[PDB]
């Protein structure tokens, strides 16, 4: 029993983190086979940050302008190329610690683990969700760019995020490992706003099922609701519409607890309309939306 | 910027996790040099759980009653002994992945990372605090015993917790790595209650400083308070007394934000007396007490 924001074990990714320096700029890179992946803004200087032309900065660079260090072993760069907003630095050594891996792009509402790193050295690990507005609410300081986000299935690491920047609101923005940004952000020093965010409804429901599985039942009721009448309430509270596919995805959790999905919807509607009146759910006074149904099943399987 | 419940990178501990089976009971062990550490209740049977006499079960055991597996490599047990509530299984192979390590016992109010494991295989990592009543609010299922809690400084893993049991309230109890329980718990299948818990005051203050460092300032005021008048309020809300040593420990955070400790105490007093009135601090509608001052400095250093 218990329910915690749980990250994947980070060892397999720790073995892939290197330090990449260009000029006076040092950040993190991801070393897989004989390629090191890092944010392309490592080649930028303070004088070309409003609108850097990246193919230009890059054409003016050599292999010997890139210093790659794995621990305290220097890697020789033998090739460089740009892939959207990431640099691919070919090195003369394949990483002997390369795990089986995939480059996957995730969907808003999905979760992943972030291994925060500085100077190629892992600092901490925590769980993030991709917000509906394609930002993440992370914990990143200067020097953290190139830190990655990932999921693990079996023994295969699915990389899904590389960190590039922080917005004025304090949330974070980055790319998939093909260098394509999540959301309408660009790797340049503005002054960029995220679109309006919303609450991930299917996740809130998943977390209520986690609560029931852990013995928190006070929010349940006899009411049921139609999917239509629920989504009418959801839209008023800035919650994403709940689809039949979300209902199907919640199937196993519904079956394990004997609470129909539309019944839990009726509990959610009351919570949205009345609040909690000073009670908590799984230790929170807020409705939590950064646990997926999979996260709940993975952590609560067999009570 | 940002503030997340952050665990230490788990790689160094992942390399130490093994599977230990005795009879039909399988749980996790910690393999350091040529010793495997695990909960002694691995030698118990269903018929001897109310009051197992452990020296008895142990005298009746041989080395060949213990099957130790590291991944899919079997380790030969060449010696066994009991140290309080842990078993020490001497094996014929020193773990080549042994990190530099220490066995440290922590204090209530201190935090650590837990690597949850099943069948010797790491499942997830998350951050825990030792509660004032010597329980932890973790996430543990059947098969998780022998999972460990730890901190890292530099490259040295300080192990502080091994998991043994869950209480009826859903909180968790275990030992240090010398096998000595945290709190008044025993490794037998009762029905055991924790003493009354309290809120870790110095940590709540640390987290308010984190909030200010991250731009959440709405709870600040011009009031200051005496340490005496604050502790009068704290005792009424089940908060631990704040000592001068706690005030000194908060020194660096006070200096970084320019908010005197006793000034933040005055903010805390108002929050305890009025609540938040629907506002949040660092994304929480509750006052968070599982971040130490060190946790805050480590994550917020340089804004
Ligand atoms: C990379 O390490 C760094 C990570 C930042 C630093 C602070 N928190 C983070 O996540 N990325 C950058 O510094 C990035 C560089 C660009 C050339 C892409 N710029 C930003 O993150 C912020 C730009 C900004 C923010 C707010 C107002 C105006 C500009
Ligand atoms: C070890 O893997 C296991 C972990 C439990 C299982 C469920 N959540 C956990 O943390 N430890 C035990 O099962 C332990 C065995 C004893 C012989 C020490 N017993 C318990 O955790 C619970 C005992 C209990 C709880 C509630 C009411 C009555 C008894």
């Amino acid at each position: 029993s218990g329910f915690r924001k749980m990250a994947f074990p980070s060892g397999k990714v720790e073995g892939c983190m290197v330090q990449v320096t260009c000029g006076t700029t040092t950040l993190n890179g991801l070393w897989l086979d004989d390629v090191v992946y890092c944010p392309r803004h490592v080649i930028c200087t303070s004088e070309d940050m409003l609108n850097p032309n990246y193919e230009d900065l890059l054409i003016r660079k050599s292999n010997h302008n890139f210093l790659v260090q794995a621990g305290n072993v220097q890697l020789r760069v033998i090739g460089h190329s740009m892939q959207n907003c990431v640099l691919k630095l070919k090195v003369d050594t394949a990483n002997p610690k390369t795990p089986k891996y995939k480059f996957v792009r995730i969907q808003p509402g999905q979760t992943f683990s972030v291994l925060a790193c500085y100077n190629g050295s892992p600092s901490g690990v925590y769980q993030c969700a991709m917000r509906p507005n394609f930002t993440i609410k992370g914990s990143f300081l200067n020097g953290s760019c190139g830190s990655v986000g990932f999921n693990i299935d079996y023994d295969c690491v699915s990389f899904c995020y590389m960190h590039h920047m922080e917005l004025p609101t304090g949330v974070h923005a980055g790319t998939d490992l093909e260098g394509n940004f999540y959301g309408p952000f660009v790797d340049r020093q503005t002054a960029q706003a995220a679109g309006t965010d919303t609450t991930i409804t299917v996740n809130v429901l998943a977390w209520l099922y986690a609560a029931v599985i852990n013995g928190d039942r006070w929010f349940l009721n006899r009411f049921t609701t139609t999917l239509n009448d629920f989504n009418l309430v959801a839209m008023k509270y800035n919650y994403e519409p709940l689809t039949q596919d979300h209902v199907d995805i919640l199937g196993p959790l519904s079956a394990q607890t004997g609470i129909a999905v539309l019944d839990m919807c009726a509990s959610l509607k009351e919570l949205l309309q009345n609040g909690m009146n000073g009670r908590t759910i799984l230790g929170s006074a807020l409705l939590e939306d950064e646990f997926t149904p999979f996260d709940v099943v993975r952590q609560c399987s067999g009570v």
